[PDB]
């Protein structure tokens, strides 16, 4: 479980595998790894993957097939930075939102223009269907990044990220055709079954 405020920003050391049999990932980090212990949960660009090693400077990670299906990090080479945030089991959320780093679809993005000192995404899901889970100020975790949405229609969703977030996560600097992991918020495939629970009665 995570909250959506990335901590840090890592860097891809070295990559082994392949798409269809899995990863196997080395990532450079020691201003998180003063309490890591193996078995620990890391979410690396909001997909949570488990510590299978680590050392002061570096920690490993085995990525399934699925993973990198549904993610961004099939395309992870050495000398890539990414988001990174440690688990935490807490009932409470006073900044960012529940995120549980389980990603639905990435998204790329279509459209970035500055506005006042703010940027302006926009991106087309490579799932259009996760958009019945996105709304106007709704929130939403890209790459790790709980953000606020800022408009929404029947093929894209967009954000806004402020002067203080463009420093602290890689999105800052992605451009128009990259793609970014996408979560919506889950409370949104709660109320689905609700209804659809609901209605299984009437
Ligand atoms: O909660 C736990 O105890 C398990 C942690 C965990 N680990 C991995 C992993 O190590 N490798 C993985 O490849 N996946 C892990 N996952 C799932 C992963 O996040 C998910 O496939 C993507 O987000 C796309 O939806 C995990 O949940
Ligand atoms: O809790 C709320 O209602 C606000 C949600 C939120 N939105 C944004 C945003 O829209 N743009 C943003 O640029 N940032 C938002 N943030 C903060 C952002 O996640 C954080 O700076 C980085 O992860 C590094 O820790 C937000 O928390
Ligand atoms: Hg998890």
């Amino acid at each position: 479980m995570f909250t959506g405020l990335v901590e840090a920003i890592g860097v891809v050391k070295d990559v082994q595998g392949t798409i269809d049999n899995g990863f196997a990932m080395k990532i450079e980090a020691p201003q998180i790894l003063d309490d890591c212990h193996t078995g620990d949960s890391i979410a690396v660009n909001g997909t949570c993957l488990t510590v299978t090693d680590f050392d002061r400077y570096h920690f490993t990670v085995g990525i399934a097939p699925e993973s990198l299906r549904l993610t961004n990090l099939g395309q992870c080479k050495a000398g890539d930075p990414v988001n990174l945030e440690r688990a935490v089991l807490s009932s409470t959320r006073m900044g960012g939102h529940f995120v549980q780093g389980h990603v639905d679809t990435v998204a790329e993005i279509v459209e970035k223009k500055q506005d006042g000192e703010a940027i302006d995404f926009t991106f087309r899901p490579r799932d259009p269907f996760v958009l019945k889970y996105i709304v106007y100020k709704g929130y939403i975790a890209l790459d790790g990044t709980s953000l606020t949405i800022t408009h929404v229609d029947d093929s894209t969703f967009s954000i806004m990220m402020i002067s203080y977030t463009q420093s602290k996560v890689i999105m800052a600097k992605k451009n128009v055709g990259d793609l970014v992991n996408v979560e919506v918020d889950q409370i949104g495939k709660y109320t689905e079954k609700l209804v659809e629970a609901h209605i299984a009665d009437w």
